[PDB]
C-alpha cells in the first residue's frame, strides 16, 4: 500500500496493539511487511567508517604538519588536539550513516533483521582513488543472539588505524508509544600508538503512531583519548531543550577533570549531525567556522563480494530468501522463509544444549573484566587500553548502559557483569575460509 495508508491500516493497528503487551523482545512484535527492512543488524557495523578520508585523517597528522591538518584552526595548539578534532569530526560523520540511512534508502526507519548467532558480514573500502589510504577492512560478527550482540573491527593496516567494538541494546515502549533505546557497549579507535574510547548515545524512535519511524538521539557520547583530551557530545532535538532536529553540542576539554566546567572547553561545536555544524575556539563566539556539513560529503559504501562468492555464514547470502520475500511484501513467504532459518537455528541451540556443546565465536572472544571473573574466561592485560581510558574518563567498566560513569545509579546495580567482546586479530590472520 501507499505510505499514506500505513497508519490507518488493519496491519498497523494490530501492530500497535501488540506493543501494548510487548514482552521485552522486539522480535515478538507483529511488525507488518511494509515496516520490515531486508538488512541485518550485522551490517550496521559498516556505519562506523563510510567516510574513508575522515576515518584515516588522524593518522596523517604529526608533530611536523599538524597545523596544516586543522582546517577550522590553523593555530591549533598541538598535534594531539588537532587529532582529537579530527576524531571528533569523524565521529560526527558516522551519525548520519548510523541513524539516517534507512530513512533515505527505505522511506523511514524500519525493523532490521535480527541476526542469527554466528552471522558474519565482511567487506572492504578499497579506496582506489586514494592510493595513500590503502585498503580498509570491515569484520562484523553476531557474537550473541539471546540477547542480540554485534561485534566488529574496521582496520587499515597501511596507516595503522584500527577500530573495534561491540553493540547491544535494551528497548522498551513508553505509554505514548515512544521506543526508548539504551545502547550498551563501546568502541575503541587506535591511531598508531594513540587511542580513543567512544561510547554510543541513548536514543528513541518516534513517529510510531503515524507509521513513519525515525531516530532521534539524546543523552551524551564521550570520546576519551590516551592523550588525556576528552570530547563530550550532547544530543538534543525537537521536543527537547534546543528544539532543533538532530542537534548536538560537543565540547573538547584538556581532560575529564576540566569537563566538569563547560567554561574550560577548548572548543565548542554546535549544529545538526545530519547537517551542518560550526565550531568556536575558547570563548571567541565572534569567530566561528564551519566544522562539518553532512550534506556536502556523500557516504562511501564498502565493497561486498557478489552473492555467488559468499560463505554460508555471510549475512546477505544467509538472509537472501527472506530479504527477497520482504522486498516482494509477501506475507506468507516472509513468515515461511524467516521461520525456516530461525527454526533451523533453534534446533541447533537445542542440540548444543543437550549435547553439551557451545557455539564458538569466530573472530571475537568475551573478556571478563570483573574483579572475580569466571574461571574459564579470558581476562584483560594489565596495560589494557579500555581499562586506562575508562579510568581516565571515570567510566564504569560494568555492562551498564554506554557512557555510564562510576557511581551513577546504573553502575551501582547489584551483581552486574563486566563482560566485553574483543577482536582477536590473529583469528582473522589464520582465517581459512572467509575472504574479502
Ligand atoms: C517498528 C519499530 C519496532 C522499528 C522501526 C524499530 C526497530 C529498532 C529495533 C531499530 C530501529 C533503529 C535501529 C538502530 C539504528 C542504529 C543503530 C546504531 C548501530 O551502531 C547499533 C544498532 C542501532 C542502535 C540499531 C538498533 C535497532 C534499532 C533501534
Ligand atoms: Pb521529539
Ligand atoms: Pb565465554
Amino acid at each position: 500500500m501507499d505510505p499514506s495508508q500505513y497508519a490507518s491500516s488493519s496491519s498497523w493497528t494490530s501492530f500497535l496493539k501488540s506493543i501494548a503487551s510487548f514482552n521485552g523482545d522486539l522480535s515478538s512484535l507483529s511488525a507488518p511487511p511494509f515496516i520490515l527492512s531486508p538488512i541485518s543488524l550485522t551490517e550496521f557495523s559498516q556505519y562506523w567508517a563510510e567516510h574513508p578520508e575522515l576515518f584515516l585523517e588522524p593518522s596523517f597528522i604529526n608533530d611536523d604538519n599538524y597545523k596544516e591538518h586543522c582546517l577550522i584552526d590553523p593555530e591549533v595548539e598541538s598535534p594531539e588536539l588537532a587529532r582529537m578534532l579530527a576524531v571528533t569530526k569523524w565521529f560526527i560523520s558516522t551519525l548520519k550513516s548510523q541513524y539516517c540511512s534507512r530513512n533515505e534508502s527505505l522511506g523511514s526507519e524500519k525493523k532490521p533483521l535480527n541476526p542469527f548467532l554466528g552471522e558474519l558480514f565482511v567487506g572492504k573500502w578499497e579506496n582506489k582513488e586514494h592510493p595513500e589510504f590503502g585498503e580498509t577492512v570491515l569484520l562484523s560478527e553476531q557474537v550473541s543472539h539471546h540477547p542480540p550482540v554485534t561485534a566488529f573491527s574496521i582496520f587499515n593496516d597501511k596507516n595503522k588505524v584500527k577500530l573495534q567494538g561491540y553493540n547491544q541494546i535494551k528497548a522498551s515502549f513508553t505509554k505514548s508509544l515512544m521506543l526508548t533505546v539504551k545502547q550498551f557497549g563501546h568502541t575503541m579507535l587506535d591511531i598508531k600508538d594513540e587511542s580513543y574510547l567512544v561510547t554510543p548515545p541513548p536514543l528513541h524512535i518516534e513517529g510510531i503512531l503515524v507509521a513513519s519511524p525515525f531516530v532521534e538521539l539524546e543523552g551524551k557520547s564521550y570520546i576519551q583519548s590516551s592523550t588525556g583530551l576528552l570530547c563530550v557530545i550532547e544530543f538534543s532535538g525537537r521536543g527537547y531543550f534546543s528544539g532543533k532536529k538532530n542537534s548536538f553540542k560537543a565540547r573538547i576539554y584538556k581532560d575529564s577533570k576540566d569537563s566538569k566546567d563547560k567554561e574550560k572547553a577548548l572548543y565548542t561545536i554546535s549544529g545538526q549531525w545530519s547537517g551542518s555544524s560550526k565550531i568556536i575556539k575558547a570563548n571567541k563566539k565572534e569567530e566561528s567556522r564551519l566544522f562539518y556539513d553532512a550534506a556536502r560529503i556523500p557516504a562511501e559504501h564498502l565493497n561486498v563480494k557478489p552473492l555467488e562468492e559468499q560463505h554460508p555464514l555471510e549475512s546477505r547470502k544467509a538472509w537472501y530468501d527472506v530479504a527477497g520475500a520482504i522486498k516482494l511484501g509477501d506475507f506468507n513467504l516472509i513468515a515461511k522463509t524467516k521461520t525456516e532459518l530461525e527454526e533451523t537455528q533453534r534446533e541447533l541451540r537445542k542440540e548444543e544444549e543437550a549435547k553439551g556443546i557451545s557455539w564458538q565465536r569466530r573472530w571475537f572472544k568475551d573478556f571478563d573484566y570483573s574483579v572475580t571473573p569466571e574461571e574459564g574466561a579470558l581476562v584483560p592485560e594489565k596495560d589494557d587500553t579500555f581499562l586506562k581510558l575508562a579510568s581516565a574518563l571515570n567510566l564504569s567498566t560494568k555492562n551498564a548502559p554506554s557512557g555510564t560513569l562510576v557511581g551513577d545509579k546504573e553502575d551501582r546495580k547489584e551483581d552486574l557483569s563486566s563482560i566485553h567482546w574483543r577482536f582477536q586479530r590473529e583469528l582473522w590472520d589464520e582465517e581459512k575460509e572467509i575472504v574479502l
